[PDB]
């Protein structure tokens, strides 16, 4: 067991590989506390499900098989080469590899790629998986109702032949190629695909294939034999099984791995806090241990619609008010509390740069006379009540260290909690939910979908990205022309370096309007057993690629 030999080092797997090898063979025995949200490409929405979609369906581009920089950079997997770009990053154009068979043994076309992006569309039969493709393709004078409602294709996407596809999109988009490696756009033949129940049965083009699901109890997956190894410039297809045991309590679950019973957290959520200050503190422990930042941004949203929260001055005391140290201590501080921050991305992203509008004096605790002169400011110089938008537990810690940060200057802040389960899709999440309980505060995290500057910052202040129904990720709601505008720009922007100084005048804009106070950049604790072979934290997803791994003779 792992406790009793020291393994590769701490930090071993963040930016390297751990244990190399090429060696096939053996059972990988993977754990969750949770079950799969779907089996279907399309109507995932976890992480965790999308880093294990790796194994079971290729796309067209993926993120490969690298720890350092170039992980970020989607590269071809089913394509020959990377996204063709013309009309100024409104048409891209793939070539697909010859002879590709899924694991019933039938070709891979073309027009399953195809078919894979108009399901999307079918979000009254195939929900719970991103929709990014629907705008980017469809036409607003003649709306496309999905493959079921009518049999004819997509009009801004053409299959000249079995082994080209071209994209023609509504307007310039950068990202193109990682919207093409989401498991979303992953083949699926029109002949298998039944509908609603697809996740029952699905095919795979992926080096494994589902061999049994039990609901909240397991998933294997077995080795698919048509998949080719020649023909994959990513997958290294190690194991001859993989098999997930599902539903165990997150206790249950660190105290099993740590003993070897189960080789890796598939689910990755990290070690929780006992199995934290046990594996910190053992020497032998720690050299199983690496502590990636996971990409995420744990901030506190304030909302121009609940007043006073309209009044910039208003939302800058707040900034300045804010005690880090205290709200960091909430999030798992002194020593387990994430990376602070004082802007918004990354630096995972080219953009990522020094910006702090709101400092918070010498010792990080609050800038309490900037506070006050802010508040004078806004015509509330003695502060003014409010409520702050909350789920419970680790939210709730940081809630509370808001309102005790905020009452040193005079603003008296109640805790409102909203359901966890539909918290961002009924609760802070919600327009109408936000203003029915007067949330001008509200505590959230956030993780791109795609590791971009648009996909990490656009969904958080772009105003065309709103949702009035909920699932909004924009709680401020910010609409500024200015802030479109350059996104926009970026968008077209071929040149990589002046696309990151354009996100950064975003990013500047948007700390001058205070909506958003970034708190930390999360971190997390993972543990590898020794006898797992390849492992890495992918820089794509800030969990280790399960997919590389294999197991030691």
């Amino acid at each position: 067991p792992a406790p009793t030999t020291a393994g590769a080092g701490w930090d071993a797997g963040v930016g390297a590989l751990v244990n190399p090898s090429r060696r096939r063979g053996g059972t990988l025995r993977l754990v969750s506390s949770a079950d799969v949200d779907s089996l279907d490409p399309a109507r995932t929405y976890y992480v965790w499900v999308w880093l294990l979609q790796r194994l079971l369906n290729r796309t067209l581009m993926a993120y490969p098989t690298d720890p350092g920089p170039a992980g970020l950079v989607p590269a071809p997997d089913l394509a020959e080469g990377p996204g063709e770009v013309s009309d100024g990053g409104r048409t891209w154009t793939y070539r697909l590899r010859r002879g590709l068979r899924y694991d019933d043994g039938t070709p891979i076309t073309s027009d399953d790629v195809r078919h894979a992006v108009q399901r999307v569309f079918a979000q009254d039969v195939l929900p719970g998986g991103p929709t990014y493709l629907i705008p980017l393709l469809d036409d607003p004078e003649r709306p496309y109702p999905g493959p079921y409602r009518t049999d004819e294709p997509l009009r801004s996407v053409l299959t000249p032949d079995e082994h080209t596809i071209v994209f023609r999109l509504t307007r310039p988009f950068s990202d193109f190629d990682h919207l093409m490696a989401q498991p979303c756009a992953a083949p699926v033949p029109r002949r298998s695909d039944t509908g609603a129940d697809y996740g029952r049965d699905p095919r795979s083009s992926g080096p494994y294939r589902v061999a049994r699901h039990e609901p909240d109890t397991l998933l294997h997956l077995e080795r698919n034999p048509h998949w080719d190894r020649a023909t994959d410039p990513i997958r290294p297809a190690l194991p001859d099984r993989v098999e997930l045991t599902i539903g165990l309590d997150v206790d249950v679950l660190d105290a099993r791995l740590i003993a070897g019973e189960f080789d890796i957290n598939l689910e990755g959520r990290g070690l929780q806090h006992a199995a934290q200050r046990r594996a910190t503190a053992d020497e032998v422990l720690r050299s199983h241990t690496d502590n990636p930042r996971t990409s995420f941004l744990h901030f506190v949203a304030m909302q121009p619609h609940i007043p006073p929260f309209d009044n910039v001055h208003v939302r800058r005391a707040v900034q300045y008010a804010a005690d880090k140290i205290l709200l960091q201590d909430a999030r798992g501080g002194p020593v387990n509390g994430g990376d602070l921050t004082t802007a918004l991305f990354p630096p995972t992203l080219p953009a990522h740069q020094d910006l702090d509008l709101y400092p918070t004096g010498p010792d990080l605790r609050g800038d309490l006379d900037a506070a006050r002169a802010e508040l004078a400011a806004a015509g509330l110089p003695d502060g003014f009540r409010a409520v702050i938008g909350t789920q419970r537990g680790k939210f709730r810690l940081v809630a509370d260290a808001v309102v005790e940060s905020l009452a040193r200057v005079g603003i008296e802040l109640t805790v409102k909690e909203l359901d966890v389960a539909t918290y961002f899709s009924l609760g802070a999440g919600h327009p109408e939910t936000v203003r029915e309980h007067g949330l001008g505060l509200l505590v959230t995290d956030w993780g791109a979908d795609f590791p971009t500057e648009y996909g990490f910052l656009a969904p958080l202040v772009d105003g065309r990205q709103i949702k009035r129904n909920g699932g909004n990720w924009n709680l401020p709601e910010l609409d500024d022309p200015e802030v479109n505008a350059l996104i926009d720009e970026t968008l077209h922007t071929t040149d990589p370096a002046a696309r990151a100084e354009l996100w950064r005048a975003v990013e500047r804009r948007v700390m001058e309007h205070a909506v958003l106070l970034p708190l930390v950049h999360d971190k997390t604790l993972h543990f590898r057993n020794p006898w797992v072979t390849n492992v890495y934290v992918h820089p794509a997803f800030g969990l280790y690629d399960i997919q590389a791994m294999g197991l030691a003779e």
